[PDB]
C-alpha cells in the first residue's frame, strides 16, 4: 500500500569507531516495496557514489519495506563531516524527502 517513510538520522557513534569505522544510518518507516530510492549529502553536498545499501529482506506479512542505509565512510573521516543528510525518494512521494541535522552539538559520545 502507498506509504511515505520518516524523517531520521543516526550518525556514526564513538561505539563503531573503536573498529575504526563511522557510517551513518537512516530510519524509514512502513512505506511502498523496495520501489525507492536513497542519497546522502555532508553539510549540503552529495557524497561521491557509493553507499552502502541493505538488501530486498521485504516481505507479505509486513505488505512493506524500510532498510537502513548506511553511508560508507572511515572513522577518521568522520572529522571532515558534522551535518549529515538522508534523502530519500519513492512513489508515494516524488519529492526527495531529505533530513539533516548538526551532530556536533546534538551528538554527544564525549566523555572525560
Amino acid at each position: 500500500a502507498d506509504a511515505a517513510p520518516t524523517v531520521s538520522i543516526f550518525p556514526p557513534s564513538s561505539e563503531q569507531l573503536t573498529s575504526g569505522g563511522a557510517s551513518v544510518v537512516c530510519f524509514l518507516n512502513n512505506f511502498y516495496p523496495k520501489d525507492i530510492n536513497v542519497k546522502w549529502k555532508i553539510d549540503g553536498s552529495e557524497r561521491q557514489n557509493g553507499v552502502l545499501n541493505s538488501w530486498t529482506d521485504q516481505d507479505s506479512k509486513d505488505s512493506t519495506y524500510s532498510m537502513s542505509s548506511t553511508l560508507t565512510l572511515t572513522k577518521d573521516e568522520y572529522e571532515r563531516h558534522n551535518s549529515y543528510t538522508c534523502e530519500a525518494t519513492h512513489k508515494t512521494s516524488t519529492s526527495p524527502i531529505v533530513k539533516s541535522f548538526n551532530r556536533n552539538e546534538s551528538e554527544n559520545l564525549y566523555f572525560q
